[PDB]
């Protein structure tokens, strides 16, 4: 669900292209090392949530924090995340791997 340097636009397409509802995708800055931004699809609008961190790598949003980003996507994948409806983080179909 992680993506290197990609414009908010590209992300919206990655989620929309999906079939389920609640596709999440975390993108990282280009020259901003240590930055993380989650992009989830909600209906006909692609929302997002700026991810923060403190100490060293530990990230968080409001009152929840973890060591790795994986703990965030998971925690929210089972526990509510939106402050409007009841939706979870759906595992996005990361880029396909077609080896030779
Ligand atoms: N942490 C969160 O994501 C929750 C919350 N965000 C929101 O309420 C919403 C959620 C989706 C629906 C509208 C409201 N989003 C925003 O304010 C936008 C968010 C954001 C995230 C990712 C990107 C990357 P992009 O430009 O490539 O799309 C741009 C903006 C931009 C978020 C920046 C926040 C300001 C902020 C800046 C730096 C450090 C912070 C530390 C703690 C709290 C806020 C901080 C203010 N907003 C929020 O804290």
């Amino acid at each position: 669900w992680f993506f290197g340097k990609i414009p908010r636009a590209k992300a919206e397409e990655m989620l929309s292209k999906q079939r389920h509802d609640g596709a999440f995708l975390i993108r990282e800055s280009e020259s901003a090392p240590g930055d993380f931004s989650l992009s989830v699809k909600f209906g006909n609008d692609v929302q997002h949530f700026k991810v923060l961190r403190d100490g060293a790598g530990k990230y968080f949003l409001w009152v929840v924090k973890f060591n790795s980003l994986n703990e965030l996507v998971d925690y929210h994948r089972s526990t509510s995340v939106s402050r409007n409806q009841q939706i979870f983080l759906r595992d996005i179909e990361q880029v396909p791997q077609q080896p030779t």
